[PDB]
């Protein structure tokens, strides 16, 4: 069953620590700015507890910066349709409860459609979703997930489930 978001949950990604977030997970790309004063850990893990499939991105956040955008993991590429409405669902889970993460969507024009960031996360997988439709005419989009906050510090954040598809 194809879909808009590809490997948005590291499902088609083989476990193994990442060496280049930009060219690590095809469904998920990461990017750190000078704000990241501390080096975060980007690595994929395979667990049966995974929310979607059995692969996720286990990150070890432990040191925020002077900006609310130190570690950022976006998902892409995604495929949508002009006029049709798509769905957005994702699952977050950190080794320790009390972790915050941000999951938003937007195309290359920065045009964001859905928006759900600034939320606490338990030590398990939380199913968060919503509905939206191509605002303008972007056949491809990507949900930029934010990371690098004190509420997510001293805790490993595992992300998996970022998928974009409509319902029958």
């Amino acid at each position: 069953m194809l879909v808009a978001n590809i490997n948005g949950g590291f499902e088609s990604t083989p476990a193994g620590v990442v060496t280049d977030l930009a060219e690590g997970v095809e469904g998920w790309d990461l990017n750190v700015g000078s704000s990241v004063t501390n080096p975060p850990v980007f690595e994929v893990l395979e667990t049966s507890d995974a929310p979607e499939g059995n692969k996720v991105l286990a990150v070890t956040v432990n040191g925020v910066g002077n900006n609310p955008w130190d570690i950022e993991a976006t998902a892409f590429p995604v495929n949508v349709r002009p006029g049709v409405t798509y769905t957005y669902t994702i699952w977050a889970r950190a080794e320790q409860d009390g972790a915050v993460v941000s999951f938003t969507v937007g195309n290359q024009s920065f045009q964001e459609y859905g928006r759900l960031h600034e939320q606490q996360i338990t030590t398990e997988w939380q199913p968060f979703t919503f509905e939206f439709t191509v605002s303008d005419q972007e056949t491809v989009i990507r949900a930029p997930i934010h990371f690098g906050y004190a509420a997510n510090v001293g805790n490993t954040i595992y992300i998996d489930g970022l998928a974009i598809a409509s319902q029958p």
